[PDB]
């Protein structure tokens, strides 16, 4: 009823809706999966109601019948006015970063380099550098382009999780869960940082919320931001002060999906509990934040200002748009009536 299970990918995210379960008296409660595609599979069981997702996992909820119920919402410029849960999402940049030093490490010459991606299947990691680059090769095997990278959720045998790092203990390895050290945002730009790879797959945001005393965690403490370079489609690099002109396409946010049938009560728990928790929220930062998190983005991103109600209630491929769904189609041709379980 107004009583919602929410999916928590890896151990870290569970400690959290923990607390987000206690705060809430339990109207929110939660499970746990390994994967982001085991708690898809638990909500079509229905045995989890919802969980956030990045819009390559909303492609593939749905086309198993998943739809898109509130979506993160972060701080713009224009369309002032409008209050954040009624304002219409924006969309964030899909970048390629490297290293200054590294000079000469341009677009074009990527072939051999090592490569951190958030996460096979999601959408600045993964779906729109290697649907440009298989689109670039005329070839499908994507999976021999780098020497080595860190793909969380690839073979962890393969050259594509060489590069991932594993747990504190070395166990876990390319898992697709924040129990990798190299996963999601945060790990990939990590794994840049630390001169693992040569080139981190992330969005414009993460560069600038770990650099320049902005994240304090210890391998970011000292990053800066003229130390990194975007890499652009043209063979060109520019400073990371210019993501609108050197970007390799603008992502749909990340969003809430749920089961259709489930849609309308998920819906209205969750602006209640933001209200609650959210920027702010009643009991926020006194006694429990929903989007914070230390720079971990647990189960939400945690520069999301709120969760916004989508407009002219779109169908996943609408939310998603056609220019992004193609793309992912064609990308999938190498590894439609569909639903993957
Ligand atoms: C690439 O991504 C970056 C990071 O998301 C984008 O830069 C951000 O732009 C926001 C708005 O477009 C900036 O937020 C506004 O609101 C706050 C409050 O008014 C301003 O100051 C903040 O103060 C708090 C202190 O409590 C700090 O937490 C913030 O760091 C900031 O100092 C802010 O000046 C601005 O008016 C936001 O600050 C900014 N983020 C950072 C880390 O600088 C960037 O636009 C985007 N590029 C493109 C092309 O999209
Ligand atoms: C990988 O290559 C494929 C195939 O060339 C790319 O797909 C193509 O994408 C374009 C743009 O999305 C599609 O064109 C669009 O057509 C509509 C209808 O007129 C129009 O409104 C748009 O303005 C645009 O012109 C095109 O149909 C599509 N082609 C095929 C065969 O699907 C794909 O984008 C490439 N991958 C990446 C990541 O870019
Ligand atoms: O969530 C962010 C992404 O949304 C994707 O689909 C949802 C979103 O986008 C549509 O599109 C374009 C446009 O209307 O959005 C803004 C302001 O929101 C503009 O810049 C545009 O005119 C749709 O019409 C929206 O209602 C909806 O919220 C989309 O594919 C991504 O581009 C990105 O916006
Ligand atoms: C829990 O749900 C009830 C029913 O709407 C609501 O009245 C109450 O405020 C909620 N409590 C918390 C802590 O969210
Ligand atoms: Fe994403
Ligand atoms: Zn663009
Ligand atoms: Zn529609």
């Amino acid at each position: 009823y107004t009583r919602v299970v929410w999916c928590a990918v890896g151990p870290e995210e569970q400690k959290k809706c923990q607390q987000w379960s206690q705060q809430s008296g339990q109207n929110v409660t939660c499970a746990t999966a390994s994967t982001t595609d085991d708690c898809i599979v638990l909500v079509l069981k229905g045995e989890a109601d919802a969980l956030n997702l990045d819009g390559g996992y909303i492609y593939t909820a749905g086309k198993c019948g998943l739809v898109p119920v509130l979506a993160e919402n972060r701080k713009s410029s224009k369309h002032s006015s409008l209050d954040c849960v009624l304002r219409p999402t924006e969309g964030y940049l899909a970048v390629a970063v490297v290293k200054k030093a590294n000079e000469g490490l341009t677009w074009n010459s990527l072939k051999d380099k090592k490569s951190c991606h958030t996460a096979v299947d999601r959408t600045a990691g993964w779906n729109i550098p290697m649907g440009l680059i298989v689109n670039q090769t005329g070839s499908c095997a994507f999976d021999e382009f780098f020497s080595q990278s860190c793909a969380p959720g690839a073979d962890p045998k393969s050259r594509l999780c060489a590069l991932c790092a594993g747990d504190d203990q070395g166990l876990d390895k390319c898992v697709p869960n924040s129990k990798e050290k190299y996963y999601g945002y945060t790990g990939a730009f990590r794994c840049l940082a630390e001169d693992v790879g040569d080139v981190a797959f992330v969005k414009n945001d993460t560069v600038w919320e770990n650099t320049n005393g902005e994240s304090t965690a210890d391998w970011a403490k000292n990053l800066k931001r003229e130390d990194f370079r975007l890499l652009c489609l043209d063979g060109t690099r520019k400073p990371v002060t210019e993501a609108q002109s050197c970007h390799l396409a603008v992502a749909p946010n990340h969003a809430v999906v749920s089961r259709s049938d489930r849609a309308a009560h998920v819906e209205q728990v969750l602006l209640h509990q933001q209200a609650l928790f959210g920027k702010n929220g009643k009991n926020c930062p006194d006694k429990f934040c929903l989007f914070k998190s230390e720079t971990k983005n647990l189960l939400f991103n945690d520069n999301t200002e709120c969760l916004a109600k989508l407009g002219g209630r779109p169908t996943y491929e609408e939310y998603l748009g056609t220019e992004y769904v193609t793309a992912i189609a064609n990308l999938k041709k190498c590894s439609l009536e569909a639903c993957a379980f």
